């Protein structure tokens, strides 16, 4: 079964719909009136920055119980030394819920197993939340630009082409259809869990730092092993990434990029239909940056 | 110690900005982060970051005092956790705390030498923490998103540790805010808190920078020079707390807290001390000039707490 049932309701609709908390933070509704001065921007730079880096512990938390080097009990000590100054603060900002099951997955586990459901359910229900929360952050009021000159200054092969896995991405309400091939032999475990989400349905939201690149959180929580990394700048066009790390987003980059760190490499958009990845960024650029307008992705297998 | 290098760069950095602060607010990090010619976006997760690197720096440090967790198991938690957030700072204006990173999560022969890696490590990560909070620009929010006054009202509406203890026991000491020139006198009480006391009166004196809380409301933490894992048995509701209440809170980056207005904030932090009720009329006009400088005018106003 799974140790936590209600949040798996929560996550289901959360894919689909705007999380309520969300929208009071972003609505500056919170009700313990979070923000000095009479404004929630402050506070909102902290929502969605905690809920961003509390996911990213959690998910190592969560790797860890893989781990049999450390033990259930020293796991849990590491939890409720790590969890509270998170989880209560980002109750006070508009996150009660979040607050409540951190509780719960501190509370003793018999089996190492059930705690890893604990971690896994909530990792996916933080990481939903912060889905939502990249998007509708006001990426749009950074005044603050690289001078002009700056700007303008700046594994396909290996592998077995019958573990090439045909899959499709579909964006809308742009429309733009995209077929691309999963690599199931360079990263066995990863692609075996990505393509079990197969048909999933997500929204797309374009990278405010690392470049000319877009992500979407996928329904999954993946511990698989990564093998196979390509540096992120050494990338190429159609590049299918997949960091477990970062939120188990699904990456696309339709162009160069500036980050350095090395990502896992889960497929290539066909070179053909590489062109079409130049119109939808833009307006998934737009989409987080300044109309808050959803696009949504749609990856399924052929 | 560990890492008697870092020692001297935590020193340095009490008085002068960092080098890598600097270049992160002014646009001029080498590989130019950020998404179609901005630099504020990474400068939105530079900020964060660092600030919940830090507060998963002290969490580890907190760590090395129990001794039920190994050391194997507890550079394992740092092997696994720190790689995300130390290789992204590297790459977003913090290179040389990848560095250190690297060198934190080495094998280790002793507690001792894990606990004073992770105790120079998070003390440095809380200057840079510290710096990057004050010239982090929060005004573009006041601009556009606001509450209402009259819904302020209704929440202030709608909602004793001082008493406690031995008042022999407490210490008195001095707070000096410059360039705006105001002196409040307070006691620290050792009674209910003592090792933390003893932890913060040790660094006396001390110069810092003072800067404002942008969530908590009317109240203004400074990062003290100490990392203090010491017991906190006596802790208070910052909403409760009262006007002139001094907090330290270990967890946030070992920040001495000056309460001198309305705070919304249910979290629980240990006290400290409190500011005379003769000396408290004076901290309405240091939080005003305070809230400007770190909201707007970015001027520095310096804290020097003494023993008197
Ligand atoms: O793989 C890529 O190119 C993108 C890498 C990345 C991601 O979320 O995966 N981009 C995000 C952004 O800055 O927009 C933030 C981010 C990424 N890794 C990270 C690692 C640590 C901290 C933050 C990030
Ligand atoms: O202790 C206080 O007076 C306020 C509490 C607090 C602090 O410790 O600095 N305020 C800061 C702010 O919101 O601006 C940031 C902050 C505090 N706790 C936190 C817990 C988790 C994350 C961030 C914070």
């Amino acid at each position: 079964m799974s140790a936590l049932p209600e949040l798996r309701e929560l996550i289901a609709s959360f894919v689909s719909e705007e999380p309520p908390e969300i929208r009071r933070i972003r609505t500056g509704t919170v009700p313990d009136l979070p923000g000095s001065y009479g404004q929630y921007f402050t506070a909102w730079d902290f929502s969605n920055s905690i809920v961003r880096d509390y996911a990213m512990n959690l998910y190592q938390l969560t790797r860890l119980a893989t781990d049999e080097s450390v033990s259930v009990e020293n796991l849990l000590t590491v939890f409720r030394t790590l969890d509270p100054i998170y989880s209560t603060f980002l109750g006070y900002n508009g996150f009660p819920v979040l607050a409540e099951y951190a509780q719960r997955v501190g509370q003793p586990a018999e089996s190492r197993a059930e705690l890893l459901d604990r971690l896994t359910t909530f990792t996916e229900y933080v990481n939903r939340l912060t889905a939502w929360s990249h998007h509708y952050f006001p990426w749009d009021l950074g005044r603050y630009r690289y001078a002009a000159e700056e700007v303008a200054a700046q594994v396909d092969s290996l592998g077995d082409p019958s573990q090439r896995i045909p899959v499709r991405l579909t964006w809308q309400p742009l429309g733009v259809q995209v077929d691309a091939e999963i690599y199931a032999d360079l990263n066995p475990q990863l692609a075996t869990d990505v393509l079990k989400a197969l048909p999933f349905t997500v929204l797309q939201d374009h990278a405010v730092v690392s470049g000319e690149s877009m992500y979407a959180w996928a329904p999954l929580v993946s511990v698989a092993p990564t093998p196979v990394r390509e540096r992120i700048c050494d990338a190429p066009v159609g590049r299918l990434r997949f960091s477990q790390a970062t939120g188990n987003k699904v990456i696309v980059q339709y162009g160069p990029t500036t980050e350095t760190l090395s990502s896992p490499v889960l497929g290539k958009v066909v070179d053909s239909h590489a062109d079409r990845l130049a119109e939808v960024g833009k307006a998934v650029w737009e989409s987080t940056f300044s109309s808050k307008e959803p696009v949504w992705l749609t990856v399924e297998r052929l």
